[PDB]
């Protein structure tokens, strides 16, 4: 029984080949045949390319080495090199030209997840170039789907010498028996071979994820496109700023490049930014994931004004400050996305672009306090059962497992009647009381939102509903305001509170709005429709906020 | 007795006013003398430019308001605007062209010091034009050292309505004969002085901290030069990352732009770059101060070889790993110095450039023990004293208040003989139990570093020199490397340990090596000489790591 793969990157994981690059340089420039490859494996084991896979010398030190063996291999071919010839050059557009090959690397992340040991073992160098930080880039993004990167430049052992199969044994603890070893280069299975691991050359992908499949048992080719890269809360980097006495605020913090703060709704975390972290930091932006005010790691003071949208927003700008950022992208959901609003709209200066998913924008009606806006909606009566302080909160922490359950669920899931909220005396009366999990949620992920809510309760969260009159007040001062910053709006077809039709003239507010309209999505946009959430978002991203 | 001073922002604290731009314009294209100016105030309290200062509307949609302005006074002149007129152009130059007043600037950071509270009190807009984060990275760089910044746009008052000056005295809880209030415009003082407060009209800088200087009896021409800006460890964002089980590592961080990372020496703390911090961010760099492994808030096992150079350079590429960083910029003093060294040698793709305060770069002789070297050394007997495990932990812990005075002093204050430290038993066995103040240092300064030793201790800083053969053994693997990525050098003319003669073969192993040389300056080199280092270090990363 198989229980570990093992990849090379070259060819395997990363295509085209930079081996396979010397061969298509040979025709263009009308070389003799193998004329660059000799020169590459010129003096074997105590070569120039031998020492640099062993880490003795760097990329930049080599690249003369290896223009002198092109020269000493010409001469003895009868033939002259091109004036223009740079060694340099073509391996600079050879590295450049090198992608992931998405099938293999979908082939490895489901073994792992069925529950393989994966790991990379590659001929590599110590890259000195100007240009680094493209291969950087690429082992970076890599190296965080494998239990195993082993290079031979930091062992100081090359492949095919059988010592580093010795060494990747002892790594992966397991007998050669247990192994499946995926290499383009056929010199390169057969010590994996003489050791008696299962050893499958890799020439074209979709023949290799057939044997690969064979072996293993496992489908690896045809199968669903799988959920965008999640985090894992204790591989982050969290971060904690003090923006005022007793009010400080956590986030987590991923990539490099201009700064995106992602601001929750109700009754959520940064977790609910899970799918979109990893992608949005690939994307090469640095993320800045919050727990709003009352959530979480954030602090939570108990009264009811530290809640209104004035107070929320100054300490937003605060925390710019502190961390020296002059401008964030804001991108905002649910209450969030009211928030992010209210930022371009009060601080432009401090806000690069502007996003709400499902949160429309809707102008304050100086004529009509909000609290009779909301009685004449009936979709909007939870919002009255949440005034009271104390009647809301003691209901969702009676049973916080069944509070997470009723709520995170699909549309088509729906256990949760928000009609006559009020006069039924609560949320939960005709619901049940262990309800099913949903398919976008799984247990595990439940129990992270459980254990937040365990440290400061609903109180701070339903705060955020109990300043409807000072936020009206202070958002009639912006009557005369238009919003003129980059901004996208996203709608999701099926929230049945935060309906697509609720946003249809925010064009008369903010002229040039870019919009994105998300079919078959709920209330939850972040994790109901994840892969869709992330494509506009990126999109927009580059080419509006960059 | 005055105790507070209120400056305006246009014409103040920053030049050339914005006002001033308009009269020179007039000029420039020939318009009749104050066109410019009457069409900026057309219509007074009812106007578009009143509307505009109380945030009624912003920037962008009073620039056609601007414009029909400057239409309907030209039409009564009888004079034609050329075709090339246009409001958001000679906008766009005159915000662009304001810079900070250095010299008002100064003078507010003196009365600050001496116990002044300071404000702004600003006539000011919502600015939402696409160049918004110009205006936004002045005020950032401005409102960190004002007590208040109180911007008409966001109080809906404008001076010189009598309303804007009781706020101001509300908020500054004092009475008008103890503020003094500068401003450029006559008008503006008037309802300041019928309250009885001191005002300055400033025409020219000189003059008007000359009145300054009378009324308050404090010099601020002729000072001087200040000391940077140094940082508060509580106003800082504080950044924990998990390397690995039981290691977790800590850093503040500032600032937006390329990742710079501080890796402080022994026996230090990531606020030995506090006069760093504020001015790398200014720059334009992304500023991340570590707390190394064994010190402050980051994690110290006990272990010796968890203190191996191996060990450290392989978590810092974990920690770019986590925080999703493919390069950083790593700038090191001490001990930090020899190990940025080892990333560039080890790690060429991850790091961007490489700058050692101190510390030069000298290859591993394969032929001697790192041991039998140090002996020969007079100098380096203190190293030999700190081997043994729990001997210089016992005194180095004893009084840390002792201990961190002793040390942390300017090199013609030394109070501690380095020679025959082991013969004499101790490092401070010669040395007054009560040392006196350095006058690099404050008491308060010295306490945090004796508040962050109380947590861990002295063990594993110690530990650092507790590998010097597992060190000798992992760098004689790249005896073979040449550094080939940017590199600075910065040799202290009185660092009597690490001598500037100990760097001068590093050509050799750098052949590309910049450097920077300190007088008058000591092994303490960050907070010897702060503006040095700073010029220094600006300078060389505007130029080779951006």
């Amino acid at each position: 029984t198989l229980r570990a793969a093992v990849f090379d990157l070259d060819g395997v994981l990363a295509l085209p080949a930079v081996f396979g690059v010397l061969g298509r340089t040979e025709e263009a420039l009308a070389l003799p045949r193998g004329l660059l490859n000799d020169a590459f494996q010129k003096g074997g084991p105590e070569g120039a390319t031998t020492r640099l896979m062993k880490g003795e010398i760097t990329l930049s030190q080599w690249i003369p080495l290896m223009e002198e063996n092109c020269r000493k291999c010409s001469e003895t071919a009868k033939v002259c090199l091109p004036k223009n010839f740079s060694i340099k050059e073509i391996f600079d557009k050879a590295i450049s030209a090198r992608k992931i090959n998405r099938p293999m690397l979908q082939a490895a992340l489901m073994l792992r997840k069925k529950g393989f040991t994966t790991a990379i073992l590659t001929n590599t160098w110590l890259d000195d170039r100007a240009e680094r930080d493209g291969l950087a880039q690429l082992m970076c993004e890599l190296k965080m789907h494998f239990d195993f990167l082993i290079e031979s430049c930091q062992v100081g052992m090359v492949k095919p010498e059988p010592q580093i199969y010795k060494f990747l044994l002892d790594t992966l603890k397991a007998s050669p028996s247990e192994v499946v070893f995926l290499d383009d280069i056929g010199a390169n299975l057969k010590p994996a071979r003489d050791l008696g691991m299962v050893t499958i050359l890799v020439q074209d992908t979709d023949t290799a994820l057939k044997e690969l499949e064979k072996v293993t048992g496992i489908q690896l080719l045809n199968t669903p496109a799988p959920l965008p890269t999640s985090c894992n809360p204790s591989d982050m980097s969290h971060g904690y700023v003090t923006v005022k006495p007793r009010v400080r605020l956590h986030f987590v913090e991923l990539g490099s490049g201009p700064a995106v703060c992602l601001c929750h709704g109700f009754p959520e975390s940064w977790y609910s930014w899970r799918y979109q972290i990893p992608a949005l930091a690939q994307a090469g932006y640095r993320v800045l994931a919050m727990d709003m005010k009352g959530y979480g790691e954030s602090s939570a003071p108990p009264e009811i004004e530290e809640y209104c949208m004035e107070v929320l927003c100054k300490e937003m700008v605060t925390f710019l400050d502190k961390l020296g950022l002059s401008q964030a992208v804001f991108i905002g959901h649910d209450w969030g996305g009211m928030l992010v609003w209210y930022m371009a709209l009060f601080y432009p200066e401090r806000v690069r672009a502007v996003a709400s998913l499902n949160t429309p924008f809707i102008p304050a009606n100086p004529n009509m306090s909000p609290l009779e806006s909301i009685k004449a909606n009936p979709v909007f009566d939870y919002q009255l059962y949440f005034q009271e302080p104390g009647v809301a909160e003691a209901e969702l922490e009676q049973n916080l497992s069944r509070t997470f359950k009723s709520l995170f669920r699909a549309s088509d899931e729906s256990v949760l009647s928000m009609h006559k909220v009020c006069e039924a005396g609560g949320l939960f009366v005709n619901s049940p009381e262990e309800p099913s999990l949903s398919r976008m949620v799984t247990e595990e992920e439940i129990q992270f939102y459980v254990q937040q809510f365990k440290k400061s309760g609903f109180r701070g969260p339903l705060n955020w509903y109990r300043n409807m009159e000072r936020n009206w007040k202070w958002a009639c001062k912006s009557l005369g305001r238009k919003i003129l910053i980059p901004a996208l709006m996203v709608t999701a077809e099926k929230d049945f509170v935060l309906v697509p039709q609720m946003s249809q003239h925010m064009e008369d507010w903010i002229p040039h709005l870019k919009r994105g309209h998300i079919e078959d999505c709920g209330h939850w946009t972040q994790m109901d429709k994840p892969t869709e959430v992330n494509q506009i978002l990126i999109k927009w991203l580059d080419s509006d906020a960059r």
